[PDB]
C-alpha cells in the first residue's frame, strides 16, 4: 500500500470519520486527472487507493472534503476544502502517509515517508 | 488592507522572508483567475495584495510558494505549494489574515476574520 | 520587549483573547519560582511581561492556560495548559515570542528568536 | 492499550524513532508520580505503557526527550522537552492516543480519544 491518508478531528479529539477524499495526478498538459478516492474509515484512516503498479513519480494531489464534514456536524467552516499537493520520487522511501489535523478555520498536514 | 498572509518558519525559529504568495479569484466560468501577488518581508508578513474595492465577494485561493521557499535555501522539501481556499466577503467586507507555519514536510495554516 | 505571547483561537478564526500567560525561571535550587504572568488582548497579544535587565540567562517555562481559556468559553477542553519550556539569553540577550494556535483538543505553539 | 503516544518528525518526514517518553501522574500532594516509560519504535509509537487497571482517572503528564532527539541527529533545539499534560476522564471514550508532531523550534500535539 504505497499511499494512505489519515484525517483527525482537533474540535472533537476523534478521528475525521466518513469524509470524502480525491486523488488526483498531473498530466502532461497541466491538468489534474482523478486517480483515486473513498471515504475515510472509523479510525480516519482511508487504504488501498492504490497499487505499486500504478503508483509511478509524478505530482499528485490529495484533496479533503471538509467542508462536507464540518457542515454535517453542524459547524460552518472556512474552506471549501484542504489540498495537499506534493512530488512522489523513486529515490526516497516507498510507502506514503498524508496525515491531516482539521479544525473550523485552520488545518495542517504533514508527511509520513516509510521504508 | 483587508487581505495579509504572515508566514513562519519553524526550523529556524524566525520569520519566513521572501516567500512568494499567488492570489487567484474563481471566474464566473469556473476557473482559477490571478487576482494578486506578492512576497513576505523580513517580519515574514505580506501587506499590500489588494484594495477593499477590488476585493469583491467570491472564491478565492492563496497559494503560498512553500517548494520555492525551501529550495532557495537549499533544502529539499515535500510539498509543491500550501493552498489555503476560501469564500471571502459573502457577508460583507472583512478583513482577512492567514498565517502559516512551515517545515520541510508540514506546514500549518489558520485564518483571522476580523470586522463585523 | 524581550517576551512575548501570541495566540490564536482555530475553532472561531480570530485571535485568542483574555488567555491567561504565567511564566517562571528555573532556580538555582531547580524548583520554578514564579517570573511574569498577565493575559492576551483583543488581539492576542500579550506584552511587558518583562525587561531586558530582568529576562537574564536561564531556563523559562511559558505557561499558557489553555484549559481556563476554553472553559470560560463554557467547552470541555482536553489539556490542562500547553506549557513552552526553554534556555533564553544563553548566547546574549534576545527578543522570543512564543505563537499558539488553540483547538479544544489540540495546539500547536512555535519560536520566533530575533537579535544578534 | 488505554494510552499510546505517537511521534513524527515534520524535518525529515518520518516517524520519530528511539524518543524517551516518560509519563508521570498527579498526586494527591500535587506533585508528579512516575507512572510509565519508554521509547518510540520503528514507526514512532509507543504501546503498553499501561493496564486498565492502573490507568485511573486523573491529571497525567506525557513528556517527551526532544532535546535528545535532535541532538542526536545533529540538530540543536529550542526546546527543553515537550509536555503534555491533560486529564483522563471515564465519562469520555476509553482510549487516548497522544499525537505530536516536532520541529526544531515548533511542536503540535493533538488526542485522538475512542470507543
Ligand atoms: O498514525 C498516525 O500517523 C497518527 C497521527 C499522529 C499525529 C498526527 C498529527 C499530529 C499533529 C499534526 Cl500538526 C498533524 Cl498535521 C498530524 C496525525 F495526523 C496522525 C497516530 C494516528
Ligand atoms: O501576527 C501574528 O498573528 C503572529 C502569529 C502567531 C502565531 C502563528 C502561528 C502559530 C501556530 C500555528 Cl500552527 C500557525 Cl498556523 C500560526 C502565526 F503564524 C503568526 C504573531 C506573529
Amino acid at each position: 500500500c504505497p499511499l494512505m491518508v489519515k484525517v483527525l478531528d482537533a474540535v472533537r479529539g476523534s478521528p475525521a470519520i466518513n469524509v470524502a477524499v480525491h486523488v488526483f495526478r498531473k498530466a502532461a498538459d497541466d491538468t489534474w486527472e482523478p486517480f483515486a478516492s473513498g471515504k475515510t474509515s472509523e479510525s480516519g484512516e482511508l487504504h488501498g487507493l492504490t497499487t505499486e503498479e500504478e503508483f509511478v513519480e509524478g505530482i499528485y494531489k490529495v484533496e479533503i472534503d471538509t467542508k462536507s464534514y464540518w457542515k454535517a456536524l453542524g459547524s460552518s467552516p472556512f474552506h471549501e476544502h484542504a489540498e495537499v499537493v506534493f512530488t512522489a520520487n523513486d529515490s526516497g522511501p516507498r510507502r506514503y502517509t498524508i496525515a491531516a489535523l482539521l479544525s473550523p478555520y485552520s488545518y495542517s498536514t504533514t508527511a509520513v515517508v516509510t521504508n
